[PDB]
């Protein structure tokens, strides 16, 4: 049983006493704030919004177990009972927040109002930064989202360039992330973000989350295909490494099949175990149904030019319309170690050089993708930008004199389309005046409903790259 | 409904056609394998077992479920059905594991066996690594837990050199890393986890897991006070500061408050604010009850440097036995911008060069304490070492030739005490020739029951540092 009462730093059950007395509105706004990562993906508001915000979600049980547990936690008794019974009242324990956003799946320059948060009520005026604990948690999806765009541009950049199309885009970078998260629910959330941009995933928990929240008109939205990992070799036994190859590529012969290569020796594996012994095995095969060689160890780029060398000797190779080379269509390669948006860089760059093409390889990425990420990557960030004190309205903000990167906002936001038809986050209501059209937020959340959502399907269109576009 | 059908990497729903076939066990391991942290607290598996591993956790439902997804996920019909009902129909929705582990709190050296599996039936030879992705999981509180208490490590040091003794350690490191984690679970998680080593901690989800899957004597486990965030002083408005903070303190009077003080400008809010206007306000507070001033901008050991420097022109300084500038006992700082184990170790070295005691400072961290981690760090890692096939007993393992580094251990493993009292670990089963007396892994799950487990108290005794010992 999850409970908001209990779903925010301790300090923030405090604050409803700090604030200027005969306070009514409490007005906060999330951006990633100015400080590479030129523009961001936000995506994963609409999840939050769904499992935790929504609905009922004060209870006079909830209420009590908060009480209790701040008692102890505080040594003292802080805790607002009186303020979360109002809204359990008054409101059948929804929340009497308003919430404006930029649609998901759009893609925003750093430094633009994303969301903006409002109570609705002015005795909930404490309400306001009470939630900013679990909305800032949007950092991860919008920081996944965005870093995995990132590295699609980089493959685009040399898919295009070394074979004339991006054919198989979606498919070039996999989720390997799974056990390298730090949760269960970390697996979801993240894997969901990465399939904004991409199709491949081995984290299945990505699958139900986007069916619940999200939906999409395919059954699901990512894919995988058969595979081995070390287990699945080394239990035959070293001086077997042969027959475990055989038995496997036998069983998943007509879909394709990645086989880790790298147990004992990835050379040897390629040149004498795929390349002479089993090499009938392959050449056979159907180009709806390659076989994919994974190394897993070394100097990612070493090992995959020295793995392509040998596999180039091995097999037959073409040389593509770009004048890049090109393993034969039921043979091809997954680099799934030390996958990072760097070493992503370094290794296309590198086989680009050495006139390989990028139809040749695909990526896996694990702690790189879902785990290896903070929010200080884009200074994901949520402050208070106004409140109404006895009636007036104050433009507020922090301005530290020795940080200029951390100053925050002011007064009332808007999001607007400059005449050049880029992106302008307006300050102090200026929206109002009307200069610069109409706001792009659109309210997604007001009084326990969320009120405006997108299907998976819309996230990904609005998340296109420019050269899918045109 | 979590389906724990649908809780593992793709690629393992087709490993039951690859094994060898008649393959009757497979027999796993993890290890934090060696390569700074050459220790490792192993805390954080008991959460697992208890919340996805014990009880009933197959079901009709659940395996057409997991059917249904495979069936388009893979564009292919690879899903074992069968040998999943099988686990439904013989040991209704149990699983046939058994897992051993080494005591949660333990504090074990790189490249040693933390914990084993195995299946208890030779039909589910293939489930011993089904269930790898959860279990390997375990690297995050094993990660967080090693990471705090190596910072406790450090504080402890410069705490017991600046001042004579540990008074207070427990509560010198802050957990303010809430929103700065990937979601509420991991924010539980990781919270308990900073718990083993410390008392202080605003991430609130971490009390309630503790509660439910490990438990203490005391009500709660950790503790925090009542502070300020910048919206609580910007509201006032830019020229009204010192009436926020004239508020906060009055409305925090006899109790601990910490008050940032960056909103605008850290060096006048010192000394003009609190060391001029509010100093009244400040000098009368109880022991029991002091201002924690909280910068939270610019280089972190500069500044904190340059607040101690004001402050000590303010407010009457103490030089204590061990010769180290120390502030009245009604004020003092936290530092909660900036903070991981390297800048940690950063500040206070600084504060000792400029002869202030650590007594003056606490740390607040977030991101670096629960975010800034991977798997990597430990290289927390999971591996089949033995087999039976055609019923004979199999060492095995994987040695690539550009990574030996990455080589895993051979056959059944067990872990001793040595005879000068550290660890090793036995492989080959050769634990069996009773020479390294008793294995310290214990059977922690056997066929869908936790069979072993640990109150919080004794992870926080096993865990403890030397120092402290
Ligand atoms: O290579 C793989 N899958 C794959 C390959 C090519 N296209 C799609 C998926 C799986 C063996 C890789 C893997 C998957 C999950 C975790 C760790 C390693
Ligand atoms: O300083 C604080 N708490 C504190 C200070 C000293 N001892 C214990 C807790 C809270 C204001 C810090 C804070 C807490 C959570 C998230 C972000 C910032």
């Amino acid at each position: 049983e999850f409970n908001i009462l209990l779903a925010t730093d301790s300090y923030k059950v405090t604050h409803y006493k700090q604030y200027p007395p005969n306070t009514s509105k409490v007005y906060s706004y999330f951006e990633c704030r100015e400080k590479k990562y030129e523009e961001t993906v936000f995506y994963g508001l609409q999840y939050i919004l769904n499992k935790y915000l929504k609905g009922k979600v004060v209870t006079k049980e909830k209420i009590q177990e908060a009480k209790d547990v701040y008692k102890e936690h505080f040594q003292d008794d802080v805790f607002n009972e009186k303020g979360w019974n109002y809204i359990l009242e008054k409101y059948d324990g929804h929340l009497p927040i308003e919430i404006k956003a930029v649609p998901e799946g759009f893609v925003i320059p750093r430094g633009n109002v994303l969301f903006t948060v409002e109570n609705t009520d002015p005795e909930c005026y404490w309400l306001t930064n009470w939630i900013e604990t679990i909305l800032v948690q949007s950092w991860y999806p919008i920081t996944v989202a965005t870093n995995s765009r990132e590295q699609k541009k980089i493959l685009a950049k040399y898919l295009l360039e070394t074979s004339g199309n991006l054919d198989g885009l979606e498919y070039k970078l996999h989720d390997f992330g799974y056990r390298g998260v730090s949760s269960q629910e970390t697996a979801g959330i993240g894997a969901s973000a990465h399939l904004v941009n991409f199709k491949g995933t081995d984290t299945v928990a990505g699958l139900a989350l986007i069916k619940k929240y999200y939906g999409t008109k395919d059954p699901v939205p990512g894919y995988s295909v058969p595979a081995a990992e070390h287990s699945t070799i080394t239990a035959w036994g070293k001086d077997h490494e042969k027959d475990a190859f055989e038995h496997i590529v036998t069983q998943f012969s007509s879909v394709p099949v990645s086989v880790v290569s790298d147990s004992y020796d990835i050379y040897n594996a390629c040149e004498k175990i795929w390349g002479e012994d089993l090499r009938h095995l392959i050449v056979s095969r159907s180009t709806q149904a390659p076989l994919i060689i994974r190394p897993d160890s070394g100097n990612p780029l070493d090992t995959v030019l020295k793995v392509l060398e040998i596999l180039g000797k091995k097999f037959p190779v073409t040389e593509n319309s770009k004048g890049y080379k090109l393993l034969p269509p039921y043979l091809r390669v997954i680099q799934g170690d030390g996958v990072d948006i760097n070493t992503l860089q370094e290794i296309v760059e590198g086989m680009k050089q050495k006139m390989w093409s990028i139809e040749n390889i695909a990526f896996g990425s694990g702690g790189g993708l879902l785990q290896k990420l903070t929010r200080d990557l884009l200074n994901c960030s949520f402050k208070c930008s106004y409140v109404v004190t006895n009636g007036l309205g104050i433009n507020v903000f922090k301005d530290p004199v020795a940080d200029p990167n951390k100053r925050s906002k002011k007064g009332r936001l808007s999001l607007h389309r400059t005449p050049a038809g880029n992106f302008v986050t307006l300050e102090e209501g200026k929206g109002d005046l009307e200069e610069y059209g109409q706001d792009l937020l659109h309210t997604v959340f007001k009084n326990g409903k969320v009120t405006k959502s997108y299907s998976f399907d819309e996230i990904r269109k609005n998340a296109q790259l420019n050269i899918e576009l045109e």
